């Protein structure tokens, strides 16, 4: 099942309250990254998650401490952080500074939740991909995140879905996606990648 | 030159003000925001800091630094090949962090090898080799490196092998004399 | 009609969505963070012509008012009342005698108001008497008032004396049974 | 001593840094409006305070901002003075002191609401309270004056700034010059 909306996440959320919607996991990459604003989508969307559900939020090292504390204020337990590295950076300036090859994501679960994890064998580390693509997002990255923290019929929610790619990953993994995007061009891009019409 | 102290970093620091001390780089792994503000005045105009931290803090420490006249340039990380608690419900934590910040108008060091870039100096078999690479990068041979919490040393030992002139402080008696043995009398 | 619950306002709210509850006025004094978040969740329950009256602090009220205006409410005004027996300086400081409340209405609403025989406004009082006048003003006789934090009651009691059909929630069991007895069981 | 300037508070402030100026209390009613605080805070002496007239749609922000700049927010003071809404009787002011300050306060014979009916009496009573006889009072936006005039009558050594010339010459006349 794939269902996407063209809307403002801070408005359709009220409609989700009326429908008493339940989703298994929110896997998203929020905008930006008073800090409330916007940690606030978290406080607003946190009630949708099932007792055993989790969250995965992509972010910047200048924020993650704030996001994590906020999550644990809203009824989640932060288990760990995951990362993925790009092999071809911008660079940009290599004689005065490090290249930023690395992006981060936060992983938190509901408080008394029995969470998924789900671990192919092997036994496994903190960084899903060495990836390729230079300069988002790679389908392969999202597929491995979604392969890990969700199971086949669990409901995945991406309040900012952008191009899709969270939804596309869920589809290939047969995971029942719901997603939201504000701007029409990205919405139409996600909608075409996901067929429908 | 190597000089170590057995003391509380939050008290002997005042003695440093009286001595009008200046240091080139502070490289440490503290055992939390406020020591930065008190040890920041010791830093030279072109100096930097490298502070080991946790992902639950690193965002705070970065912001606190930028309030005190430093610019957070980047973060570095290094991985252990040997951690394991329950691997079936969770990731193993292989990854450790440090924050890299420089003085505001500083002309900082960097100093890359023939090698190139990235964000991650080492994997493993804390480690002297790691500290050796941090100090090799962010300091020059005669600069003064300060470690307000030096623990075992190894910031000091790395500095000694690289001929970089260490100063350090340790509160707990066991670790200090361990550090005192590792360098020399 | 009076209905009270022993529960957490941040959970039972979903039950209010299932029941499609609609309320005319929310008049409450919450016990920072979550002080803004209940607004966004409880706001949809208010009828097109309804209002809110929120007790708050001068250290907050600018936030709450502005938050109200992003959520489909219009901040109309603030009201205040004075306490005759405050306590902490007094030799170094003002006595804190004054408490505030926020008054907001739904955006396109034709709101209640409803002033008595004489003239003018803004400082109701010198408690039941306070709430009776607030409720006498901003609601009409058969309208529905909701107090997600009712504490001792007294928001409900004012509604009962004024025949205004109260709903209220209280988390702490001691205060709830206080309100439950104060009304009846 | 009374000293007034006709200028913009957001640049002449730099001249005040050059003169190494220090003022004991800033008492003002500004016409964004948070940052003048950040620039004018260093001028305040260790035991000094600030009194800022503001709106309840702001008062919480200004307070938080004051406490970001090295002041501690003590309290607010207020004074008086459509059929469908309340009449607006109330104006606010924020009162803050420097952090480790031993501040003024200075209450009468004795005990938040100074007046029942800017009035010179209001400002005179504020200044009678939060300053002492020779302390230096600064009003970066002084408008019509009346902060300077209270300070003159109470012998408090005023400094003030106004951008618009109409109010300035009115303030200049009231202070003689």
């Amino acid at each position: 099942m794939i269902q996407i909306y063209h809307a403002d996440a801070f408005e359709i959320i009220k409609d989700f309250y009326q429908q008493n919607l339940k989703v298994d996991a929110i896997i998203t990459d929020p905008p930006y990254n008073k800090n409330f604003k916007l940690l606030e989508w978290i406080a607003r969307y946190a009630p949708l998650v099932n007792p055993n559900g989790c969250m995965v939020i992509f972010c910047s090292y200048r924020f993650i401490s704030y996001i994590a504390d906020f999550l644990e204020e809203n009824g989640f337990v932060v288990k760990d952080f995951i990362q993925w590295v790009k092999n071809n950076p911008m660079p940009r300036n290599i004689h005065r500074r490090y290249v930023q090859d690395t992006e981060f994501a936060l992983w938190a679960v509901k408080k008394k939740a029995k969470w998924v994890f789900n671990k192919p064998k092997n036994e496994k580390y903190l960084r899903p991909l060495i990836l390729k693509s230079p300069v988002q997002k790679s389908l392969a990255l999202m597929e491995k995140i979604i392969s890990i923290h969700t199971n086949p019929n669990d409901i995945v929610l991406d309040p900012f879905m952008g191009s899709g790619t969270t939804g596309l990953a869920c589809k290939n993994l047969e995971r029942n996606f719901i997603g939201i995007e504000s701007e029409k061009e990205y919405f139409q891009t996600a909608k075409k990648r996901l067929n429908l019409f």
